[PDB]
């Protein structure tokens, strides 16, 4: 592989499908989404917008924290595992969570939570998500040993953000996390940030990333899954919109970004690596989005799964590889 | 049954399919939706929110008013009649109003009409409707003793009002009706209220109902069909929206209304009972909609059968019980 | 007198100064505004847009109920007495309403109350204002033998509703009032209707008055002070809204209306009769606001005193005869 | 045929199928829409509302303009050719425009372009299409002798403005072309105009042609493919848009103007001819749209061929007669 | 004096005021404004915005265009005389306009106008302002000799657009005219163009002069008085817009535009030179608004009188120098 | 005093004025406001909402940062200083930033400052304000030892971010700070927050104190001036925003905090203590403007000096004291 893999997994069981002949494009699609329908629970309206992890358990090789909305239209965490990273196992409750601290107790009231991201670090799993705090958006902190027990922390941030997502380790001895300050409604603007924090309390040294550029990510933008570290940088797939006389267009590609200082972007691919084209991605909740949250990564072949929520209602996969996204994203660099 | 149907009648032929038994929902769809297709009518754009009730005719054992947009996208109202309830002989033309009292004259032109409910009371059948005064909407009111000449009434409010239906007796002396007061255009706001009137014509003693409250009932709320009365008091099956970035979601639900004094709330169902799902629900002239304007309830069974529109496109049926309703709306209860 | 008053009184006590020399127009301004100040009372904010009547007390010869904004901007309604109808004994405190049947001791709960209007009819003076309903503007009704008690009736339509006036005698052996179907904010749009009630209860027989026509009134209108009955008919005040970028303009100006029906417009002036000019009417609260809600009238003479709020902060008084109002109306009308 | 076709060319190749029998419309699809889907090329996201002429070449019988959006979402014109006029050669590539003087080398730089319109006028053939200048939208123009290399002359009107299209030859000794005010984003309004010019430079004498009328067409209207020149007048098929809660429809219809000053509506059929209603018109980029931007007419036998976009995703085709459309714009003419 | 005048005019006669020891600024006001009140018609509800020339006649030595708006609202045109440039005689009628050509005699119905700009050009003055077409505003254009008899000619662009001002000479053999395209309301952007016409009635070669820039003028601009021509390039004395929470803010400023492609900036001022400040500038019909249409400038001298519009209420005048404005507008230059 | 001032300073020169005989008010107004007019700076458009500390120098016995926007309205900040604390020497060119670490050089480039707070902390000056990082709202952070050079940190939160609120000492061994969640334009809405730090650099532990309430405070609210310590706890002067047809009206209050847990709402006065009311306060760049940013409090007697902006146009002086303000925030309020 002409790009290598840092600080990654060795994932030979990796769920994989191969690039069909006819298919011109960087990314393909599974060839039966969604592998999560939105019917999947008694109680679900819809399940998308995900996160996933490898982890070994009872249940299978791979854990997740899942976007669940009921039929009431509330937003709620579940978690879930798997054997494949395909054929899901959904817990029917919502996560309870508890205070990692007795002094978060009177503060963190449970109110909603959606569009978790999970990685590792160092020696457990962490959390974040779309929190309400007071029935503002903010961004949720949690961490699990288990994916059983989840210890929730404080809210990072002041309302109103959203979009959340941790870098897998830290660096120059600081937490860094992604997120994208937003407003109480359906937001029609969006930079990335990144903030830094020593103990994952208090947060500062706030950087941008980057803002809206292209067409298609015109309206706004934001971080989707866990950073990849990579020789060439920090590889993320992020969110981008377009907004047309109907409303909103959700697609995702990738950028590079700079090791030390994640906020400084070495390449940042000029056209979109996926959007909604299939009638599961145009049709739903929400038509046309595709809304990546989460990839599974193996290190020894540099083999991409990709997670993506549909149309506000289902979970997609879809395939692609290290070197084949570093290679367009250089090739068709923005900016 | 647990729940007595009172004032009801007797239907052994209303139009029934049981309840599949992979089926975890209180409603479950009529497996050959849409009963009535957009083109039935050879000038109509779509047919859908359409009244039905019992009636003995020559043309079959149902009548109806129908709501038919045509291919000036115009909104009109046109009479149906159906042996089974399912298969309909739309009239080609629109409703014609006579004035029931010279005194409409003047006042009463025909602009628009949309949404109509339906129902006996006493000696003739009401029907309700969103009906242009200076082509502003308000309530529309008509009688009809064979759903063949129709005679047109008062409006019985100021513009700007929607979702106007009967209760299907007098209460305390009174005609009672839902409404709904809106503004003029695509309404983002929405309460149900009840007015009183000793005539039909003068209406007075308004009392709130109830506003949005559940997420999935967030922008707004409205009735549907006319209100069932049981031993728990009045059924009431309304539609409720959601607001997304791309716009409205209406979805429907019930709830159980005091007996004497309706516009207090004894059970309301914190979860819809139906929500867009199938594609003729989820695509078409508006997508993301299904609003009931109409049910047939067996006083002897407690069968219920639904009619809904779907997508303002199509008109679609679906099936539940009486029991199941209360049980379901008293068990998830909001406030 | 060319054009006499019917069913008017006789006022040789009225309010007065004659047309100074160098005034071209048809309304002039009392030579000391404003009558009453935005801080006569101890708690008040602002004082404007308050009801006028001749009524024998012992605190004088004119009674009235004023519109009080309170210095946590509360909206309220109180009570007021005056010698010379210039200046006025108001009450430090809110009218605090009695229920006039018990029927309404549920449904009205006091939220806020606005822009009242008040006459006598038959035997007793009938009070209308904009109401909160479960915080949603509507006309309010009340009564009231001595402008110390106040009997609060039930509220007349539905919200959202404003500007609400009473014609002073029944028409046809009905009360009539205007109205002005509204919004839950600051109303882009506006039409003048009426209904009509056999009992101060139910209302119907709802017609259209008329709409925004010329610039100064075309972003919306609204029923002023009471009806003036006329040789010629009713005789109507109205206000009017020009919208700049800026923000609304308030003007208002004349009409006559058939007497027997009072939907139907026989002369409308195409002229503003008065709008913003003077400081106190520019600057304030709510700059660009005149704002007239009551009149008094000497049928002996034709004299006309007109109460109207400046800059929802402060009364004024503005002087003109039945006379030159007809002519000039007539004489320059619209449609 | 009844009327007859001025000015036109013979075309027995021209794409065709015959009406079915159970279609009871004035306008029939071709069976196997779409005719070119949004992938055709390897950079497209999408092509839609396209330009299309009869033009003997090496590649076929027909040429084009074409609107592409590629997978950065920038809209570029492509040339293209058919020998059926059904399948389709596009170039991979945009347009590169040459100019015609070197006075525009400054001003015409490229930006953007969409909606290209294309007739033959005397000697060559032109293209108007909404050109960026400035990132605001304007109408560029151009020729061309081969659909090879395009010369592009001055913008014919200031920003902002869309759907320019050119009458296919001069009239009163101007040339004449319709376009359509709009402002800096997803217009809201819109009403047809003509203006003139003696040199395809310079503009004037503008002429209101019509606005917005019926329901189907209450938001907005504009100009579609070239005009048809005819023994009534000139045929226009034009697309006009409805407002509902979740965004625009796009439908279209036709109307008939004056042969000698063409501002001058003599019919305009009050029906939609075509509106949003299969899977491949309201499900896409931009869902329920329709949009005609090309016609193909056999003059021998008023055979219509229409090409039209869907979804702004992909091209669709239709079939009609100059006889049935003429006869249905006059039978149900609105105004 | 530094800067010299380029084909100006001997005014010995200008009105003039001199600096203040205590002035600061670049512009000084005249000491007792306004020149002409609001209401110096017997119907005016305001005069401003309003165009000035040198001119010798029966009633003075400066004539001039006036915006007057009525007590309806009305927008209209009024001819002016004054003996010293100061005190005004205004016609108490609007102008009524002769058609050029008979050709337009359909056409240019009088809807409004308003915002005049008037230049010498060759032989006659030719009048611009903001012209009614069919109720949408687009530029007007007429000419007179005497200032009795206007005759209208056709409107020079579609609409819409505003701020249409003159070049007082043809430049490269071309009639060149400012315009600023904009919207159907209170327009929330613009940019300044020019237009070019060899003959005054079509128009083309559009080119883009400048952008909204600096603060005071982040939200649009539109050009003022009729540019001066000086060795330096254009002197254009400019509007441009700030808005606050609570509107608009009208201050403005001057530009150096090249001498022969006026569309090219050679110099632009970073402040604006004159804002409302003054009780006459901030409170009126429209708050905050100092709004310039006209210049005098005394060629042997350099002084300036400048007439402004204060408020959207009266005509106000300030004084200064081309040296002074030309030596600021360089030394505090933008881009 | 009933009431005492908890780690205040003995101000026995504080500016003062005795309560006027007649004043039935709880804040009075300096006799001669505004105290720093909108031109005292040659460059200065404007001078508003400035902050103020006790400071002995050798130019006075007070020093403060002040607001000054310039005839660009570009947003700066100028050092200030007086003797009496009423005439004011404020420097005539901005501020220009030292960065306290080099770690901050490349972040904190300079685009705008507004509203600036101060207080003395331990050992120095920290000043907070509204500051701009790429053109976006968010809390910049400075210390100075002198007013002579400011030593910028890091911006404390994420954007969008206003009225930052240092507490003026560590509570629980941490910094706290006001902050106020916006957006990116003129924020609709506005709940007060605390933050927390151990070192001014990382922030967290964020905490809801208060939203909107009582009808002038209904839009939005935001921190005022430094907390003041008292017996009863911390006494927080706040703004408060009404919305009416023609925009916003900014008034001010107080509240008080928990001594220990500041989010926590003991008191919360239900009327405005001062609003818009003086011909400075309701004309000028921004109509009904108060808003308060510094007061100055004398430990020994209790008196309070307040510096509030005027209509973002000029500074004003207010007087009252500390139990005059307990008590009548007490005795009247909210929740």
């Amino acid at each position: 592989m002409k790009t290598q893999i840092i600080n990654g997994v060795s994932l030979p069981n990796i769920p994989w499908q191969d690039k069909p002949a006819d298919c011109k494009d960087v990314i393909w699609r599974y060839d039966a989404n969604p592998i999560i329908p939105r019917d999947q629970l008694p109680t679900s309206n819809s399940i998308f917008n995900s996160a996933v992890v490898p982890y070994e358990s009872e249940k299978g090789k791979f854990a997740g924290v899942f976007r669940v909305d009921d039929k009431c239209r509330n937003m709620e965490l579940h978690a879930g595992f798997s054997k494949d990273g395909i054929h899901w196992d959904i817990n029917p409750d919502r996560i309870v969570f508890e205070q990692a601290e007795k002094s978060t107790e009177e503060v963190n009231q449970w109110g909603y939570g959606y569009d978790p991201r999970v990685c590792f670090i160092e020696d457990r799993f962490w959390v974040t998500w779309c929190n309400a705090y007071g029935w503002k958006p903010t961004i949720g902190v949690a961490y699990t040993f288990d994916f059983k027990t989840f210890y929730q922390c404080e809210n990072a941030f002041l309302p109103f953000n959203r979009n959340g997502v941790l870098f897998p380790r830290k660096i120059n001895g600081k937490y860094v996390m992604f997120s994208r300050p937003s407003d109480s409604g359906h937001t029609p603007f969006g930079d990335m940030f990144i903030s830094q924090s020593p103990d994952m309390k208090y947060w500062g040294e706030h950087r941008h990333v980057m803002g809206p550029l292209r067409a298609w990510e015109s309206k706004k933008i934001g971080a989707g899954p866990i950073p990849i570290e990579t020789s060439e940088g920090w590889l993320c797939f992020y969110h981008g919109v377009l907004e047309s006389c109907n409303g909103f267009v959700y697609s995702f590609s990738a950028c590079i970004l700079d090791k030390d200082e994640p906020w400084k972007v070495k390449y940042r691919c000029a056209e979109y690596l996926l959007s909604p084209q299939k009638i599961y991605e145009c049709v739903g909740d929400v038509q046309n989005v595709t809304f990546p949250c989460a990839t599974l990564v193996d290190a020894d072949t540099g083999r991409i799964a990709i997670y993506y929520g549909c149309a506000d209602t289902c979970v997609s996969m879809a395939f692609t590889t290290v070197d084949d996204v570093v290679d367009y994203v250089k090739s068709h660099s923005s900016v």
